[PDB]
């Protein structure tokens, strides 16, 4: 298929060569190939792009990225350097790329301003944020957007009519120390992302986040970071015994499902829990995504092209929910 | 489907029961209840299997239970003190009720005597654990039997032949504060049951308890908590990224899965879950439970007689599969 | 779910004491309940759509219906006067049922205007024909619509833009006494009617009918007529053997379901079918049905509104896929 | 996967060589290659088993083979050739290629009586017919097996322990004009061929066929020839309906599918069939096919050794089910000249 759209697609600062390098050598068997192509916007990105068939990606900055940074003048220097940096990185094609806003999201009114400045003097597409924001005058704190003194954040999102990617992060602090160091193989992709997006999500749901911003749109990589594996026990344990026991939000987690998230098939290239999703999520909420440079172009679309399924979906998935969604102008072979 | 083996399946001590209804204000609609049949080993809970078709249960000891206690002399004394309990209280019904081992697992020499000590005894079945052990200053800390000091005790498991279930518990102490205290809906079922259990089990695939003990058996409720699902993303990051960079166990995930690992429907009674983990997991080693009583027997038993897939299947997961597994 | 839409939903001329005994003496286990139900038009159909969360249906008429006449005029006679009785039967219910139209099919032309006249008059949703026109002398012949003389009539579809259910009959004459009669038992639900219906659809797929008409819906029952289980196989043999050799299809198998074809659930309360074909043809192209009197509302309604799928394909599939596609209006 | 078992797998005679390479010109876009490979029993054919991982195929009599030929004493004598033939061309590989009986299906007793003949001589594994026996003048007639009168040569495949294959047959004579001169697209794989075994199976279901042979061994290719699409929907008009009516068979559809039945993955390289199959039919009950030369060893292979499913199941499927319905000899693997 030509034309498809992916956005879990990660670039780095060229001048932070050592953050890209520590994360390389934990994410990438060669971890300087990593770092060329993490750096890279225009030159070895687009040659993938036309190899494999991808008319357009949304980028996004790096885990942990500004997410890391405790500091708030920091973390909002960082943010407001990214996005500059991406915004002209990728003016030389807009027919090809297109950038998610990075933030700071230390402070509500603070994150609003910035989004609302960069959507709308750059045209990004909405944000993408790695998970919680670490804080703290040491780092070891934690900061959720579940809350109602982000609706002030939430509202400017939903005025924008953009979406709101929430990428996993690495674990720190004393959760790190606790829980992960110990059986370290499991930090990123085997279990602790997904387990840090769907407790956040699900703090999204069930802390009303979707009943007070009802416009929100929220996309989870990964399938859905474990969650519709259990869609059937979440939404028998909610409709059954949580809501009678006090808890108050007002849809189903099928509805918030239908109306408010989405999933990517950024690093889970199966065909199996694909066909899955078809049932528990359905092809409308489903958006083609790589995960580059952590996946290659190779595995995700090698896999996306191959697959025997019908071709109203496969185009859905593929590109045109994408084009909907992000309200794309026409792109390359859209 | 008549003669149905579940094993995911509770009660605790009578002397507990104003402690036990205090708690189940927070997961069943109907706390007096909930305490009563948590309670009841061979009334309601025997005539609850005559009426839904199932033939055999494997009972075990509420969470948090043991794990809970983080003194680990009193800890030690109440393990005793359910195991000789639950077997004395199912002795008049060996044909419908087993048991599963309740440990303290502060110490692994402990805890390996006193699994020898119950199943040789008493015929128990295996053991059932709630997830990480409650331990040191106030019980904050957490104790985890994916590291070498637990070889001992894996080494009795495995001399006994006798599965391991690997339950959840309730997030407690700072790690609750933290992550689930501003969002307590998502406590239990939800999504805290399957992050702990699925840490703990990925903990013992990473770091080696199967390769040192490839016999030992572990059975993980509720379709898997969450792991099946990732069972290609969690194979690909292994094999192709974290091998290469030191990852040192010797099996990939899906060798573990039909080697070590299995899963049961346990308050998870999703024909579409099920259909997938047919595919990702296979029917041999899938097996019916229910999680009684935070759920009830008629739930899980409709579903399951309902369940319109291959009749050799059907069996092998509502009994077969558990009988030869556990030898009943 | 409320307000579902269903369209496979069949009524009979009150008339027809014996032919309606004889069709539900191989389909029914209660002649006398079978018979009541498929003659009612207002009542009893309208208290089970009340019961069981059914907003509209779309009705037709029984098989094998106008397809078993083989004298053309008795044909295009009984069609005439099965349009309109249904048609005035049903008019004081616009909110809740509609008609597809009833044709014979022994003349492109004729059936054309009668489909023109009906859908004009009456504001009929579409036509509804049970799989090929006996003709000849004893009616052992049999006419397929995938032969370029159809052209004018399908020209008229979709000019009309209005869908064509391609519904099954029994096997008759000579093929029903070769192939059917020893294992009769398997006449209708069972094999035989969609080994007609697959025949057919497949004809039209592979003469070019979608080709020549690329705005034409056809819909088919029973999530497909087993067609979906083999898209796999279709599409191989179709694109890497058939199509070297001569096949001269502009589309793939899929991109015709895509474009062309849909299915619905009647008489196909399969959750396990369903899923596979969430797949293969996908919650867009899917219609639930009933198959009303020879399936009960109770079987596929219970079913359908138990379904632990997502919410939107639930309500695409249960009642806005047909809303848009049959340009339904308010109703309920 | 090393080591793959199928069984689906054709041949023909080398004195047809001329008919074979016509005839190809319909359902291969090498026509030249078809009749080469179809021809051939040990060298293309097991360079391509070395090649793709198969350990093992039995060997079979391709369509429409005996069951083209409507004169009964032709028929036999071709029956007894082709058994004779394809025992001696396989002989010296026994961890390699085994094969099905070719029968002439006009009489019962003849039948059971060269299945008995070439099973206990040459070992042969079981049983492949297609569909039905042409007979008659001009050979329009139609012979199915599930009539009382077949039930002599049902006790001997019994008897024996062998199963039999049900595979296909072009339409031919008045139904081929009927219903396929017209949108002869849809001969063969499309859709006729599955519509013939599908009818012959559940009319030996539908019959008591499985009720007087309940040890009877009977594999589909194809998946099952669309059945278990409708495993739902048959189940629901033979309980509910056609029972009460009078549908006299002792089992559900369900009870066949797991006592009597077997599913092949003969071209049909869908994992979402299979997938699907896995629920409805189970992998205890389904078996690797390649349906080979119609379809190619890399088609099969490529796609079954990239199955990403459980690994029990896999093994199950691609040999190890085989294996012991077959008797394959241990150790067989030893040999599979592997790359
Ligand atoms: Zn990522
Ligand atoms: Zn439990
Ligand atoms: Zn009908
Ligand atoms: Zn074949």
């Amino acid at each position: 298929m030509l034309g498809k759209v992916a956005l879990e697609e990660a670039f780095a600062l060229p001048r932070h060569k050592e953050r890209t390098r520590w994360w390389a050598g934990l994410f990438a068997i060669d971890p300087d190939k990593h770092a060329a192509e993490i750096n890279d916007i225009t030159e070895q990105r687009i040659k993938y792009m036309n190899e494999h068939g991808v008319g357009y990606t949304i980028l996004s900055y790096t885990a942990p990225g500004v997410q890391d940074v405790w500091d708030p003048k920091e973390a909002q220097a960082l943010a407001v350097e990214v996005n500059d940096y991406i915004a002209d990185a990728i003016k030389a094609h807009p027919d090809r790329l297109g950038a998610f806003a990075t933030l700071s999201m230390h402070d509500p009114k603070e994150a609003a301003e910035e989004l609302r400045r960069v959507v709308t003097k750059y045209g990004f597409k909405g944000a993408l944020v790695n998970d919680t924001q670490r804080a703290g005058a040491d780092g070891d704190d934690m900061i959720f957007y579940d809350g109602p003194e982000w609706d002030v954040f939430w509202s400017t999102v939903t005025d924008l009519d953009v979406p709101f990617y929430l990428h996993p992060r690495n674990p720190t602090g004393s959760i790190h120390e606790k829980l992960w160091a110990k059986r370290s193989w499991l930090i990123g992709p085997p279990l602790s992302f997904a387990q840090g997006v769907s407790l956040h999500a699900l703090g999204m749901v069930t802390n009303g986040v979707f009943d007070r911003h009802p416009k929100l749109q929220i996309v989870l990589g990964h399938l859905g970071e474990h969650i519709p594996f259990d869609m059937w026990r979440i939404n028998h344990w909610f409709e059954d015994i949580k809501k009678p026991l006090g808890l108050s939000c007002k849809l189903t987690i099928r509805e918030y499902f239908a109306r408010n998230l989405w999933i990517t098939t950024s690093g889970h290239f199966s065909t199996s829990t694909l066909q899955f999703c078809l049932g528990e999520v359905g092809a409308d909420r489903i958006l083609f995504s790589i995960d580059y440079p952590f996946e290659n172009f190779s595995d995700a679309c090698t896999w996306y092209d191959g697959l025997a399924i019908n071709d109203v979906d496969k185009r859905k998935i593929g590109k045109d929910n994408a084009k909907k969604l992000f309200k794309l102008p026409q792109f390359y072979q859209s």
